[PDB]
This record gives structure tokens, sequence and C-alpha cells, in this order.
DNA sequence: GGCCCTCTTTAGGGCCTC
């Protein structure tokens, strides 16, 4: 019943980031969001902390037009209270090796909506500013449009929660802290209603 | 941004991770 239990020692982590285009090697990251996850007594999955960081574009990054339109982020504007990629994801790892400790984990791995994309924009930005001991799996992810795919039969993220009976603002939509909550209760309803179902643990699949 | 489909090509719009 215990989180560690779950997912074979991995520690889920929620993962948004917001970008000046899709190359995550020559693109600039320029937010992100984190959302642990907790499990309680009876095996039930829920958000635990959240982490949110505005981020300079590094040295030398491309800045795509279309995406700045996209997200409407102004890597320019003075009051973002952006910190350097370094800054972000060093309290982020920091977060995250202290809940893999705590819940007896042995790694993190990432969960994210088409989740490569996150993936690959933070492995890159990880290796730019020089940090060691990434607790993240370098290429395991949990997708949660692949999840969704098998739960609800929808893969986009709005008609994913929409679907299984969420809340869906469109207004708040392509907001990283926002798409990052609803990811992280996305991923934690698609859990709990394998548990409801009788799908977990392999003991109640078995039953009858 | 650009590939893909089609009620296509003398084009528009869906894609839905930025
Ligand atoms: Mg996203
Ligand atoms: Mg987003």
């Amino acid at each position: 019943t215990g989180l560690c239990d779950r997912f074979r020692g991995f520690y889920p982590v929620v993962i948004d980031v917001e970008t000046a285009g899709f190359n995550a090697k020559t693109d600039a990251l320029l937010e992100i969001a984190a959302i642990t996850l907790k499990m309680d007594e009876q095996g039930w999955l829920m958000p635990d902390t959240t982490l949110h960081f505005h981020v300079e574009p590094f040295v030398g990054a491309n800045l795509q037009p279309e995406a700045l339109a996209f997200n409407g982020i102004d890597p320019n504007d003075p009051d973002r209270g952006a910190v350097s990629e370094y800054e972000a994801l060093h309290e982020i790892f920091k977060v995250v090796r202290k809940g893999i400790k705590a819940s007896g984990c042995n790694r993190a791995i990432m969960v994210a909506h088409n989740a490569n994309f996150d993936h690959s924009f933070m492995m890159a930005a990880a290796e730019r500013a020089s940090l060691k001991r990434n607790p993240f799996h370098p290429f395991a992810t949990f997708d949660t449009a692949a999840l969704a795919g098998l739960a609800l039969g929808q893969t986009v993220l709005s008609k994913a929660c929409q679907t299984a009976g969420m809340d869906f603002d469109s207004t708040q939509a392509h907001s990283a802290l926002y798409d990052t909550e609803r990811t992280a209760v996305l991923f934690c309803e698609i859990v709990n209603r394998w548990k409801r179902l009788g799908g977990w643990p392999l003991s109640a699949a078995e039953e009858v």
C-alpha cells in the first residue's frame, strides 16, 4: 500500500515545461513546474509538494516567435521573477531526492503529457547547468497521453481531463502550473481508478 | 513553425507536446 511498492521503486514526479521551441538542444527553457505525489494509508494516490519556477533563457539560447506566441511568455519582461536553469532544477532535484528518501523509493520517474517533450528539455537543461546526480530516470517516463489513451480513450490533455470527469478551464490552459496540476490530478485519477476497479493490487485482479 | 488530409494542388485547417 506504499508508494515504493506501486511502481517498482520509482518515485513519480509530474513535470511540465514551457519553452521557446521544439528543439531541446537549442531552444530556451522558460518555465518549469513539478508536483511530487504521495500515497495515503488506504493506497490512494494524490499530489504532495508543488514547485514552480520561471526560467531565464540560457546564454545562446534560440527563441522561436511562434512558441512565444503560443505560451505568451516574454523572456524580456523584467518582472518575470525568472531564475537560472541551475537554480530551478537544483531545487527540484533536492525536493525530489528528499521525497525519494522519505518514501523508500530508488529514483524518480517523470510523469508528463507527451512526456518525451518535457523529459528531453529537462535532460538538456540539466546537462547545460552541469547538474550532478540527476534523480530522474534517464530514458523511462510515465506519459499521461498514453495512459489516458488506455484509461479514457483520449490523448489530448484537455479532452482526457474532461472525459475523466475533471474540471478543465481553457482560459488557464497552456500555463505551466495549471497544466502540471491538471496532469497530476489526471495521473492520480487514472491510477486510483485502476485500483477502484480491482486491477490493483494484483491479488485483487486474481479474484473470482 | 511545417506535415498531413482532403470538400487538395490557384487551400485551408487539424494537429494540440512549445
Ligand atoms: Mg506541456
Ligand atoms: Mg503547458
